[PDB]
């Protein structure tokens, strides 16, 4: 007789899921299996907000429906998978576990471990890719088996290896149960928890629902409007817009697995092929998703990816460790207002448009402050609600010019760049309320507003918004200095 488990980490969606298809073939009991684990909670190593954690149990939540009006039902057992998964095994008679590959430093050591312990349970292992458009082993192969370290070499990898596998089909309508009165099935053990009791003090405020079903809800709204499908282009996108975002915002629900990304392009090519002019690699939809590919595919074949120290691809610069221009950036009291609301936006929303992803991590690395991308990097990983292990280490890389790009004497201006897209100054009067009446004349930089302008407005700078902690262009060109210093250390 087959009893199986599908685990879930990532992955978390029924369509697409070719794991979740193999482990209901023939099967007279289907587990459905997330492990609450500790290693996420341990706020010493691993850093995650209440905004991603709460985005994770809602998805959690969703696929307890979808697995519920299929006849099932998902399982969240509390631990570690070392010590959790040989029991079950045992208790439900398990000869098959199904789940879907990842690529990250835990999700290795933690899979071989399991493994391991399937194969002493006599238990058939399933592992397809899915979280990746390819199997990103197989890419690495076909270039002569190392990772192309450019978007462009990249692009023409993919394209000689053809397009991605379909997506899967939907599984079936009715899903072989658990069994009845197995004691690590019981439903009080195996429910999905709240943010309160995982043990959240603050509440979430980010706009954005978790789930499967969200997901795919927001893939039909971006799909509703081909024409611009087929036209976007990343760079021409507004950083500023936030009540209609300009881009898909689909991160958080690929980086979860609420939704596929073949699913994702496959509906893209569906829509290029009825748009002849659609826009190319790496600008386009499709060119976002051979991003993450590209950073996927070399984070995983890299040791010390996400670290400078190492860090084969990665430049050694002699970052300053400076607490107090990380506390103020941290903290959004830069007293640039552009700064600051993109700040409050990651600490409120835990989302930001790509361009002002790269506005604030210029500004604390490489264009202002000078501090360490690792730093910057750690306070995305706790507030985002897409933090992905390999794309914020690559592209706080790629911004810091510690790897992929080396054009430092580009550098964006913390008043200017959010300027040329929104002159009034809608955004910071959004995410930071205090500026709400602050002309626009004034609103990138408050400072320059005359005394009985700025007491008016009722925003006196040094006692209701903080002065600037720097001087940007003498900041700049120190770091600049700086920066070309440390390349001619290198060669
Ligand atoms: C400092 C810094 C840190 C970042 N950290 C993260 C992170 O932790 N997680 C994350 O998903 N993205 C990260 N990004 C990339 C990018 O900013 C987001 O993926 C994008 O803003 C998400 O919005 P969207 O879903 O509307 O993307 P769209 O423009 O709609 O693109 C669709 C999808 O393509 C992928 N994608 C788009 N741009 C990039 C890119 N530059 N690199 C890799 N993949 C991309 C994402 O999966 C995204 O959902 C980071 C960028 C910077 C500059
Ligand atoms: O299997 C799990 N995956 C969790 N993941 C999912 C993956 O990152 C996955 O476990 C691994 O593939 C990462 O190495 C989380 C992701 C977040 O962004 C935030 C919290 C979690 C928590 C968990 C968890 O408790 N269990
Ligand atoms: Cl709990």
């Amino acid at each position: 007789v087959k009893n199986s488990i599908i685990w879930f980490r990532k992955g978390l969606r029924l369509h697409d899921n070719p794991a979740l298809l193999e482990a209901c073939k023939d099967a007279k009991h289907v587990y459905p299996v997330f492990v609450l684990d500790p290693h996420f909670l341990q706020q010493s190593s691993y850093k995650v907000s209440v905004n991603r954690y709460n985005f994770l149990l809602e998805s959690l939540e969703d696929l307890q429906r979808s697995f519920q009006a299929r006849g099932s039902r998902l399982l969240v057992l509390r631990g570690k998978p070392e010590e959790v998964f040989p029991r079950v095994f045992r208790e439900w008679g398990v000869t098959q576990l199904c789940f879907e590959h990842d690529t990250e430093p835990y999700a290795k050591v933690r899979d071989a471990a399991v493994r391991r312990l399937a194969a002493e349970a006599g238990v058939e292992v399933v592992t397809p890719i899915s979280h990746t458009l390819y199997d990103t082993d197989m890419l690495v192969a076909r270039n002569g088996g190392a990772a192309p370290l450019t978007m462009q070499s990249f692009t023409k990898l993919v394209d000689r290896v053809g397009d991605p596998p379909a997506p899967a089909p939907d599984p079936p309508a009715a899903m072989p149960p658990p069994a009845e009165d197995m004691p690590s099935a019981a439903p009080a053990a195996t429910g999905v928890p709240t943010w309160q009791e995982v043990g959240f003090k603050e509440p979430p405020l980010t706009v954005f629902k978790g789930g499967e079903t969200e997901a795919l809800a927001r893939l039909e709204a971006a799909f509703q409007d081909p024409k611009w499908v087929a036209g976007f282009q990343k760079p021409d996108t507004d950083p500023s817009a936030w009540e209609k975002p300009a881009t898909t915002v689909l991160s958080p629900y690929l980086k979860f697995g609420c939704l596929s990304a073949r699913l994702f392009h496959a509906r893209l090519l569906e829509v290029y092929r009825r748009h002849p002019a659609h826009s190319q690699p790496p600008v386009s939809l499709r060119g976002q998703l051979l991003w993450r590919e590209f950073f996927y595919t070399v984070g995983s074949t890299t040791p010390n990816f996400h670290r400078m120290a190492g860090n084969p691809v990665c430049k050694q610069i002699d970052w300053d460790d400076n607490p107090e221009f990380l506390a103020a950036w941290r903290e959004a009291r830069t007293g640039f207002p552009w700064i600051d609301a993109i700040m409050t936006q990651l600490v409120t929303w835990g989302w930001m448009h790509h361009l002002a992803r790269h506005s604030v991590a210029c500004f604390l690395t490489r264009g202002d402050l000078y501090v360490s991308w690792e730093r910057g990097m750690e306070v995305f990983e706790e507030h985002l609600i897409d933090q992905d292990h390999y794309l914020n280490a690559a592209n706080w890389m790629w911004l810091s010019a510690s790897a992929f790009f080396s054009q430092y004497f580009r550098v964006y201006s913390p008043v200017v760049f959010g300027k040329k897209y929104d002159p009034e100054g809608r955004f910071i009067r959004k995410f930071l309320p205090v500026l709400k009446d602050m002309p626009a004349k004034y609103i990138y930089e408050p400072w320059t507003a005359p005394l009985e302008v700025q007491r008016k407005a009722g925003c006196v700078v040094g006692r209701d918004y903080p002065a600037p902690i720097v001087d940007h262009a003498v900041a700049s060109k120190a770091c600049i200095a700086r920066m070309a210093a440390a390349y001619r250390r290198s060669k």
